[PDB]
C-alpha cells in the first residue's frame, strides 16, 4: 500500500478504482478507515474503533430534502460544511477516474443518499452539482459506493437529479466525461422515462414537449431516441416517429422489470436557492 488501496468503512472493506489525493502518510497503511457517518478518514484499526464510540454523527450534515420510509436525501452545502465535503470528495476520487475538485467544495452543493435503520443514516452514494452552472449542467459528479451499484440507487439518484431539475423549471444534463457505469446508467434512465412517456401519451409529444416534461436537455433526448430507433429526420430537424406497439416492445426488455425505488415528489421538500 503506496496509494490508498483498501477503505473500511461501516461493515463494508471496498477496494479502490483509482488514485485519490488522501495525504501521503494515510496511503501508506494496509486499509484507510472512514466514518461511516462523518466520513472522517483514520490510519488505524483502533483510532476508528475510538472515533466510533465518540462520534455523535449518526446521519450526514445540512437539510434532509427527502424522506420516504427508510430511503433520505440529504443536501450538503459545501460553503456551510466544508471538512465533510472534502471527504466526501476524497471517497468519491476512490471510484472516479475524471472527478478532479476535492478541496474547493464551497462553489457546489451536495447531495447524499442514505439507507436508513435503527442504527442511523446509512451513506449508498451522492451526486455534487455547481451551484451556478453556466453549462446548464445538473450534475458534477455522481457516485454509488460498489456494494450499493447496480441495485436502483444509482436510477433513484439520476431521477432525483432530474426532480431537482424540474423544479428550477430548467433542464440540465450530467457533466462529461460521464464514467463508464454513469453512461450506461443515464442512457438505461432515459430510455426509460422517454418511453414510459411515449407509452402515456400517443398523442403529439414532441421533442420539446419531452424535454419540458422530463428536464432531459433536447439532445440527450434525440441521441437517446436514435439509438432506439425512433427518431425521422425532416429539412434539418429530428421528428418523433414511433408506434403504441413498438413503445411497448422496448418496455418489455429485461432491462426494464426490476421494480424502481421511486422518487415521491410528495416527500421532496425543496425549492430553487
Ligand atoms: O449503480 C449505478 N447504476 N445501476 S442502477 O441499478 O441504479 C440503474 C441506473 C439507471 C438505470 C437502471 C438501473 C450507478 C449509477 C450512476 C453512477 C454509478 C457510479 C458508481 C461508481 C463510480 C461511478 C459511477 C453507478
Ligand atoms: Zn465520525
Amino acid at each position: 500500500v503506496k496509494y490508498v488501496d483498501k477503505i473500511h468503512i461501516g461493515n463494508y472493506e471496498i477496494d479502490a478504482w483509482y488514485f485519490s489525493p488522501f495525504p501521503e502518510d494515510y496511503g501508506k497503511q494496509p486499509k484507510l478507515w472512514l466514518c461511516e457517518y462523518c466520513l472522517k478518514y483514520m490510519k488505524y484499526e483502533k483510532s476508528y474503533r475510538f472515533h466510533l464510540g465518540q462520534c455523535q454523527w449518526r446521519q450526514p450534515p445540512g437539510k434532509e430534502i427527502y424522506r420516504k420510509s427508510n430511503i433520505s436525501v440529504h443536501e450538503v452545502d459545501g460553503k456551510d460544511h466544508k471538512i465533510y465535503c472534502q471527504n466526501l470528495c476524497l471517497l468519491a476520487k476512490l471510484f472516479l477516474d475524471h472527478k478532479t475538485l476535492y478541496f474547493d467544495v464551497e462553489p457546489f452543493v451536495f447531495y447524499i443518499l442514505t439507507e436508513v435503520d435503527r442504527q442511523g443514516a446509512h451513506i449508498v452514494g451522492y451526486f455534487s452539482k455547481e451551484k451556478e452552472s453556466p453549462d446548464g449542467n445538473n450534475v458534477s459528479c455522481i457516485m454509488i459506493l460498489p456494494p450499493y451499484q447496480r441495485r436502483g440507487y444509482g436510477r433513484f439518484l439520476i431521477a432525483f437529479s432530474y426532480e431537482l431539475s424540474k423544479l428550477e423549471s430548467t433542464v440540465g444534463s450530467p457533466e462529461k466525461p460521464l464514467s463508464d457505469l454513469g453512461k450506461l446508467s443515464y442512457r438505461s434512465y432515459w430510455s426509460w422515462v422517454l418511453l414510459e412517456n411515449l407509452r402515456d401519451f400517443r398523442g403529439t409529444l414532441s421533442i420539446k414537449d419531452l424535454s419540458q416534461m422530463t428536464s432531459i436537455t433536447q439532445n440527450d433526448i434525440i441521441s437517446t431516441l436514435q439509438s432506439l430507433n425512433m427518431v425521422k429526420y425532416w429539412k434539418g430537424q429530428h421528428v418523433i416517429c414511433v408506434t403504441p406497439k413498438l413503445v411497448e416492445e422496448h418496455l418489455k426488455s429485461a432491462q426494464y422489470k426490476k421494480p424502481p425505488i421511486t422518487v415521491d415528489s410528495v416527500c421532496l421538500k425543496w425549492a430553487p436557492p
